[PDB]
């Protein structure tokens, strides 16, 4: 062929070996998406379960995914540092994750909301990015970062929508009322003025959602030395593992991580 | 925050300015997908119509897409060289396209196949890659490359699948019969033994599908010099331009390209 | 070997085919360097000749370099569009150019400055970066950018040092006198206050230095179609072409570029 | 300015934070270089000392370099994992190192070989590449890798050249004699045929050269929390710490590495 040379213009990006990979997916324009389909505000319970169902399905399909954290319209997936899925090609990994979440979300949406058929100009789409982390302390810090943001965003939105719904404020006056406020202020506004105790909100709303792969007889046998069938049996054992869902603090509960050593290696 | 530092590990890739971008999407495991959902062989008309509807819909949402070419389970989209969609971020462009094609396919499938509901373990997924080409001659050669591949593959599958169904050969025997064969050989087997004239095959099957944006009073006004209201008005005309579908040779027809100068600019 | 695996952590960057490469080199910490060895101000003639000699020697060794532009402590080298030097590896190209410039400068320094032996803590070091340009119009604009930069800095330095040297102003007052001034203002300060006609300054100081590869019987014979020994013959011809130095405008003189079409190929 | 837009085509590459950086420099065409200047064989003592001085000089100016290893025409530099030199820009780091090693070599060459002035067509040039390693075990294995290669090449070259110089063999007969041989065969050839004990070779020749930053009162005082003035005092101590040279096994002497914990941080 006189034309096949054009293949030489392609550039693959192989992610640095032996590094933890985070794949973060985030809904595109989900403010508009959540408005169009009338999410309950501040939080739509069934909408989050769709995200979570989507995430668990993806995670059960790919044994390299060790840990998942989701809230709002985002999910973060931790791939083990020795992951060889698609030879660690960033193009493959990211475009497959954004494709899967889109389609899994679309599938499960038709299950949970049969009376809200999707409009062609409002299908659920997601982006995806890969981030490399060379040390597990950065992994701890990454998920702590994301859970802290969930708290802040959930506290704000719960406060915001209660100002609108309980006090019959317009969005603009709700926003202005909150400018200049810290976490303790919003809590006071919610309790004293709206009659809502934030601490009594659902654990899923306050903490977000953790989906983690659970192993029973784990020994830190995973090493560079052993290979071939050992790797393949380990691939099989990872596939035949169980997914558990939690709504807990992972920021300050160090024992939670320590009792799950397969996350680091 | 003591954790937000983790954002610094993210790495963006901004694609070289003033260069043509090709985004190519390809179905994940569509051999299996086409078997599970019982596609007609060698070509399933409605399946391609699902593909064609998706790409046209995608292309109509994004005025920077000037031209698209599809055959089998793939589509290639040409972005104009001064495209600023998502600031030419490689991650954004590819994960958006893979997500869009995925959901549009899923949407249109339910239109064309109400009697074949999608199964959760067989959803339509796509990869997506971006390729840069610094000269339009490479764009012509790229699409020539894909259409030639369309010709070769359709001929093989038409010959292959007529050998199994008409001559009652097994898969191995048809493949074995074809080992060592060129186009004229395949063409003769079709004519003389199977009683099929390849030239009488649908133009879409032979040539594939081209979706192109058409302009009527085009002048090469596009230059770096004019700006402000000038550019946004042309952006408005690009969205309000028409997409026409063709099943024609674009390999050897220079006049086809020459009469479409907006492809170059 | 159980340790040779570490080679797999290396990541090569192959620069996009069929694109103009600009390699720009700029002296590291040459302000201090020029002070340490007591360079003449604003311009040291023998100092610029060391740079030009270094660059020309480099350019005569690497036939892929079609054009070079230098001023101050910098040189830019244009690599032909179809350059395959080190397989277009960015690492090889840039670290080779910075090393070459550093040692050639050092060699020629000992030629031009026998009376100023180099001190180990003040050796001439250079960085180097590669930049891709998909269209020759950006190459024209690149060199225009640099020559304008040359004019601006030379005009400033000539004005600055005439304020210090003729009018016995302090550096601080010379610097404060010029803040907020455009070219017409600086020209007058030189004329009315310093009695200097800027146009009588050396052409090299005003315009910088262009080193160009010159061909006599050139025909645009270059195409993908011609190959094998034909390309090898074109390499010998390119290696053995004459290098000419100019101190002229290249910003506005379109005819200068048009009569040297091999730069575009 | 209408031409300054061309700056936007530049692409920086910021190396992953919190990862070990190895920089390896290697002499360009040093086979030919060592012939032209008539190096002693197998090992030229003064030529290696030129290399060692360059590396030691380079290392004393840049305190982020924690360890260096050299043999033949190569030197590898370990940058501490929290290095912020040039904001971890790969282009700056590599072209600085290739320039520095080249000029330091040229400088020190004139000190050790006043009687062998450098010819302009045979100056000492170096390439340079940055390699990332996410775990310190790879740093150990890297230097193990390079020292093993030094052993292999020095044992071979010493045996080879003793065959040529002592037994008056031609290069070709010496080469075939060594084809198919492991270390014990080569050692025996040295012992039984040439009367040379390899173990009595200089430690520098056998092991290469290790340059290490030595700390006396080191505690792993480095953490993310400590910053500002703590870091500036720490930077000053690293700069004014002492460089010690060793010619010892670092492959298998774990206690050697273990007693130097500042290497991991
Ligand atoms: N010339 C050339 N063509 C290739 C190469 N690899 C794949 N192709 C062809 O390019 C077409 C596009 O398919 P791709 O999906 O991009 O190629 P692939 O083999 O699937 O590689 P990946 O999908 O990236 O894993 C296919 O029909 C392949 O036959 C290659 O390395 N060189
Ligand atoms: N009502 C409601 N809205 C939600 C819920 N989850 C996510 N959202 C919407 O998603 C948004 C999350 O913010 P972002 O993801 O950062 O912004 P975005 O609108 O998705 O736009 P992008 O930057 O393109 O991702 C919120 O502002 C909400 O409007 C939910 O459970 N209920
Ligand atoms: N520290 C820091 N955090 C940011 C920055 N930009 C966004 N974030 C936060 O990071 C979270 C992840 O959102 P992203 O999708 O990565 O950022 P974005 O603003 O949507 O920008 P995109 O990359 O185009 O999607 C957001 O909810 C923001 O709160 C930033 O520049 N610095
Ligand atoms: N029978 C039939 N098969 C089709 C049709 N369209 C696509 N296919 C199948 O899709 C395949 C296209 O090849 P690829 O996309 O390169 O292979 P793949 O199964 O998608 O595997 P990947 O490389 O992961 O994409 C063909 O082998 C066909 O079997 C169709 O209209 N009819
Ligand atoms: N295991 C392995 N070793 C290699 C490979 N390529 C080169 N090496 C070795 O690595 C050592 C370092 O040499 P380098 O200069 O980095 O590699 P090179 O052969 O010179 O190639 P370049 O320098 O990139 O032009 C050499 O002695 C090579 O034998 C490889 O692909 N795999
Ligand atoms: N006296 C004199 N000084 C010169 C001459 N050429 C270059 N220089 C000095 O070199 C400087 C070049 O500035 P830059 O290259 O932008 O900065 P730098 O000092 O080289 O250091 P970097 O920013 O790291 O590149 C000028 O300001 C002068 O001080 C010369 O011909 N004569
Ligand atoms: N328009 C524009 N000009 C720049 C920019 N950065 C630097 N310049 C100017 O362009 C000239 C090119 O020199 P550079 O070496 O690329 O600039 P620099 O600041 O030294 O950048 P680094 O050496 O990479 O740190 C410099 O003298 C700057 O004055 C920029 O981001 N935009
Ligand atoms: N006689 C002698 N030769 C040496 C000495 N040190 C290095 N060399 C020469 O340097 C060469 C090193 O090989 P390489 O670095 O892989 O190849 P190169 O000649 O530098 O060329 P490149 O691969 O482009 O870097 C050896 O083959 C030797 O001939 C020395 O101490 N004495
Ligand atoms: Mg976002
Ligand atoms: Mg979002
Ligand atoms: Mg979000
Ligand atoms: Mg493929
Ligand atoms: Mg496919
Ligand atoms: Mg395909
Ligand atoms: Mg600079
Ligand atoms: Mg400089
Ligand atoms: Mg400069
Ligand atoms: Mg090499
Ligand atoms: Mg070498
Ligand atoms: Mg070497």
């Amino acid at each position: 062929s006189k034309y096949e040379y054009v293949k030489l213009f392609e550039k693959e990006n192989y992610l640095l070996p032996d590094t933890y990979i985070i794949i973060r997916v985030d809904g595109k324009g989900f403010h508009k998406f959540s408005q169009f389909y009338e999410f309950e505000k501040p939080n739509d319970l069934k909408a989050l379960q769709v995200m979570n169902s989507a995430a668990e399905k993806l995670m059960s399909k790919y044994s390299d995914v060790m840990l998942a954290y989701g809230d709002s319209d985002e999910y973060s997936f931790l791939l083990r540092k020795n992951c060889q899925l698609y030879e660690r090609r960033e193009m493959k990994l990211t475009t497959l994750f954004s494709s899967l979440m889109s389609t899994y979300y679309m599938y499960f949406w038709s299950q949970y909301f049969p009376d809200k058929p999707l409009h062609i100009d409002h299908l659920p789409n997601f982006d995806a990015r890969a981030v490399l982390y060379p040390d597990f302390k950065h992994i701890r810090n990454y998920f702590s970062w994301r859970q802290v943001d969930c708290h802040i965003n959930n506290l704000y939105n719960t406060t915001f929508w209660n100002l609108v719904l309980k006090l019959k404020m317009t969005p603009q006056q709700a926003e202005q009322r909150l400018m200049g406020t810290v976490a303790s202020d919003k809590n006071e506004i919610l309790f004293k003025e709206c009659g809502v105790n934030y601490n009594n909100e659902s654990e899923m709303y306050k903490k977000g959602t953790i989906i983690v792969r659970e192993f029973e007889n784990y020994e830190t046998e995973d090493e560079a030395e052993l290979s071939k069938r050992q790797v393949q049996r380990l691939e099989k054992k990872r596939k035949k593992a169980e997914l558990k869902i939690y709504h807990v603090d992972i920021i300050n509960d160090d024992s939670w991580w320590k009792s799950r050593p397969w996350l680091k290696d």
